[PDB]
């Protein structure tokens, strides 16, 4: 059950990553320590004094090469991430790095200043102000843009900023077209599994270290035991293009919908001759379908709006800066790598399109293209270390046409334990399966010595012996891969297989529900409701906020749970007459049902047993189940 | 080994016969419902212009007035018989429906001088076929007026054989469709084209004979048309607001934009003056799909479900009698208001419980496995049965669009290409003999799904084991024969003939001018997907087009083997300059016009380096829509 080191084959195989990919390009360093005001190497703590933040813990990867159990490429790229710290990169214009999975634009202005995103958690944020402010003025926030509706760009605004002062428009907080629809949806709706999924994509729960975990390709690793806020904007950008001062501060954005964020955009810096491209076009090859989990992204899209930003700043910009990574500087440094980056995508989108039309399945087209055209291959800043080149030609597949690949045959497929259970027998059972995982592992066939191991597992999880042989050929595919969410992935695999799921949970202090509206809530409801016990339940609940003006008329039928916003159900079985903030208290599980009742502020009319009978019907999830074995 | 199409094995035949009991049958409201209002049957065919057949209605004799065969599944046989019910039929005065002479109807409303038609079929010969049955009872008069309830082929696929469109671009015909329509119409029906079509087969079992042993039903019809023309017919009223409501010849129309649902550009069409509601094809009497076989982009039941109960609220109360753009009408308030929110719960039960199981630590196969059946009062609906969309596909498809093709577990982030992943099989379990000793074992034992993953092992490590082949495909006929769902009868017995024999020659695509109506940005987006990255590197140019006709410039760019394209921008310093018009373009497009022939002819100007366009038109791929998809 112990960490195995690198084997025979892992160890030349990375040696043979040496040669044949740049290394003697450093521009990247070059890049990546330039304008650097003040380093950070050391630890970001909670309220509780619990470490949320550790950059001391990547000492290893500091000034050396390689090590057998980690791909060279993977091992430049964890090392160029730990250039941590402020950094200007133009007099009134700075950029926290490295505090976070993500990155803060400071710019200053005339009374205030104008913040581009808020990074991920509360403690972040204000680490990475007090990193700023021990440097430069201390002035207040005037102003707040979120690039895009991701976790890592909102989720410390309430550590740093007030929701009394932005409702008061003394904060102008700008977001792109339809920001609080997806930054509520796709991180609660489909929260839980996505959280979970993401640790992961993260590697949180693998020790730091060249046999563990390195580098999470575009940041070291996500922030743990902290803060999620959500702070409502102010102003929408709802125009392709839409120009605003504010602080004698230039803003142009450019809505860049549906290409790495549903919610999303650039920021251009007229004044500054500077360009913010969020988080859609970063120094690596990005998702099209993430590892936690969610909606595919166009890369179709992805392309025009690269492309969009070259015509329109390419010629009226001497640096491009990015939400995650370093800058790329000189007007054509900046225009060949949003010219590459333009090009990576539409490669993604039109090859994987030309295969199908030829009529490849998802499989067959990661086996056929292996790599990027021309001189795309030799680009350090477009190389597999966030996205996958093989995952994203099967996402462009899953966009198009979906997961089936129209071959009858798997039509209607056996779910893992099931299919797990007749392919082992078909093989010979547990010992025959396990002799030939353990021929495959010392031919250095990996990839189908997972395969066995993942039908032997869950057809019996009790087989230490099958578990710990998936563990050690999934860990020596981590010590091999490039991608860095790869080797996150192989080697939180390698370790549950071994031991399993601990006691743990860092979105335990996320707040994130607090800003949500009844229709929001009642939609979580809706998914937290069992069919199952539902089921001859059926009911109708009117819900009148007096404080929003709002009624709201819920319908359970068939244990499913739907509503009608601005509606009444004339002949509703109970009507429950409360305040948004008192809904908050008893969402947020600080305030109980019937204590409400008796207070006063819960009242009821018509047959009030069937609230405390809705509410009886409602799951809790945990966000701890099994991946790699069998919930 | 032998290739004849098997009878009903006895496990099959036992299996169909349980169907009987546990499902209604007694329950006749759907028979009565087709049956009503019958002014004139159709029974026979339809013909193109070269007497070749489109349409016919004889090929299902089998079915009529007789009980299901051991060879197909009861519950799809009770749908057959119902879709069998074609012809003229009187839903109100003034108010009929012409059914079964396509995959989908007509309506037709009176009014004071002319005819308001309400869609106008798939092809041009079954629009005149459904017209010339209506003017055989009912009095001939002009058609004033059109609605196209949505962006499918068909629905507008018949316009140019029953109008003209000088008389809709004059305004003597008003032509209504949703918001969006044009943009979606041509693009969602010409992009990835050749890979959709040629799946589409699988879906439509075509190539498939009639009777209880092969094609019987396609669940919202009986097949696709055959041999025929589709039409596009430019509209000229534009429904752009949530709810419009508009006068044509003294006939009240209100319109309820469902944008987003089953079609893109979509709508609902109430009838005040008649109390009749048309949900075009938003809520049939069968389960719709989120992931239509043929391959798509994924459907939003949320928004569905949202849709249905919008029409609930706003027309339940005012509807005596709801009618459909595909199949029967549904009479009476109280079963209108049942169907309805039945269809809502249904769509919202897909998302929700697949969200519900997910946040669970449930996967996409886990998912199907674990529902099996709608809840409560849902299982035991005609109307809400697996006919065209699958519980379990539409359950995966949730999964798809929300978290995507990856389950999580890193076993399964890098899967092995069909062929690849079946020689590793058939060897670990033993030998092509022993899987096809294992396989014949599947059968006898009746486990005809667990025989097909073998089948499909050992066909793709070597096509030529004709013994495999011949028992993977009486397999896959036997899981038609068990199968409710008629897309998946469709599907297998696409599967199982091919495996027997092979792909034949055909297209009805050919008679129909869809692609007339392509911009220069929709072709040249083609052109992206056509390009051969392969042999296109190293050919970097930059080639301007000026359309005349048009007043619109685009300027193209081929770098690194990608082709990448700006709409109303001309490259300064492009190698080649290309003015034409779309009519010649089309030309080019269509293969009826040579580059040369048109050099010559003075209908395409050159500015530059005229040999890069030949040289362009080089570097495309083409593609033939008849692939193999079990092979
Ligand atoms: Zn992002
Ligand atoms: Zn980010
Ligand atoms: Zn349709
Ligand atoms: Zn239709």
């Amino acid at each position: 059950l112990d960490s195995k080191p690198a084997s025979a084959i892992t160890a030349a195989k990375n040696a043979e990553v040496l040669k044949n990919l740049p290394f003697a390009d450093r521009e990247e360093f070059e890049a990546a320590k330039r304008g650097l005001i003040a380093p950070f190497s050391g630890q970001i703590k909670n309220a509780e004094g619990q470490v949320v933040w550790d950059m001391g813990a990547y000492q290893f990867l500091n000034d050396k090469d390689a090590a057998d159990t980690v791909n060279p490429s993977l091992w430049r790229q964890a090392q160029l991430n730990n250039i941590a710290g402020l950094f200007e990169v133009m007099p009134k214009l700075y950029q926290v790095r490295g505090l976070d999975p993500a990155n803060m634009t400071i710019i200053e202005g005339d009374s205030g200043l104008v913040l581009i995103d808020t990074l991920t958690t509360a403690e972040t944020a204000r680490a990475a102000l007090d990193l700023y402010f021990q440097h430069r003025p201390k002035k207040p926030i005037v102003a707040v843009v979120y690039s895009h509706s991701h976790i890592d760009h909102f989720g410390g605004a309430r550590g740093i900023i007030d929701e009394a002062d932005v409702k008061a428009g003394k904060v102008k907080v700008f977001a792109p077209s339809g920001f609080m629809e997806h930054a509520v949806s796709e991180n609660i709706l489909a929260g839980t599994a996505m959280a979970r999924r993401g640790q992961y994509q993260s590697g949180v729960m693998v020790p730091r270290g060249a046999q563990a975990q390195v580098d999470s390709g575009l940041f070291k690793t996500t922030a743990t035991n902290a803060t999620n806020t959500l702070v409502a904007p102010n102003v929408l950008i709802e125009k392709p293009y839409e120009r605003h001062t504010v602080d004698g501060v230039e803003l142009e954005f450019q809505l860049t919908l549906g290409s790495e964020a549903p919610s999303d955009m650039n920021i251009y810096l007229p004044q500054f001759k500077v360009l913010n491209t969020a988080d859609n076009a970063p120094p690596a090859m990005h998702n099209l379908l993430t590892p936690r989990g969610a909606e595919v992204r166009d890369a179709k899209a992805w392309a025009g709006y690269i492309d969009a930003s070259l015509e329109k700043y390419g010629d009226r910009t001497d640096v491009l800066i990015q939400q995650h990574n370093w800058p790329v500087w000189g007007g054509d440094k900046v225009r060949t790598y949003l010219a590459d980056q333009r090009d990576m995508y539409a490669f993604l989108n039109n090859r994987a399109l030309n295969l199908m039309n030829k009529g490849l399945t998802l499989h067959e087209i990661a086996a056929e293209v292996s790599k990027l055209p021309g001189e795309l291959d030799r680009k350090w800043y477009l190389r597999s270390y966030y996205g996958a080149l093989s995952t994203n030609l099967r996402a462009v597949y899953q966009r198009y046409l979906g997961f089936y690949d129209g071959n009858p045959a798997n039509l209607d497929p056996f779910p893992p334990v099931e299919a797990g259970k007749r392919y082992v027998e078909a093989m010979g059972g547990a010992d025959a399966v396990l002799k030939q995982m353990r021929a495959a592992i010392d031919k250095g066939d990996y990839r189908w010595a997972v395969q066995l191991g993942n039908h032997l597992v869950f057809a019996d999880p009790a087989n230490k012996d099958a578990r710990a042989l998936q563990a050690d050929a999934m860990e020596q595919l981590g010590y091999q891969t490039e991608n860095a969410l790869w080797r996150n992935m192989y080697m939180t695999g390698a370790m549950e297989l071994r031991h399993g799921v601990p006691t743990y949970d860092s979105r335990g202090k996320s707040e994130m529900g607090r800003a949500l509206t009844p229709d929001m809530f009642f939609d979580l409801l809706a998914i937290r409701l069992d069919t199952d016990k539902a089921v001859g339940h059926d009911m109708t609940l009117n819900w009148v906020f007096e404080d929003l003006k709002q009624d709201i008329a819920l319908t359970l039928r068939n244990g499913v749970l739907t509503q009608r916003v601005g509606s009444l159900n004339p002949k509703a079985d109970v009507t429950v007459k409360l305040t948004k903030p008192t809904l908050d208290q008893i969402a947020a599980r600080k305030l109980d049902l019937p204590t409400a009742i008796k207070q006063g502020t819960v009242k009821l009319d018509g047959d009030g047993k069937k609230l405390g009978e809705f509410f009886g019907l409602l799951d809790s999830f945990s966000p701890k189940f099994n991946i790699v074995e069998l919930e």
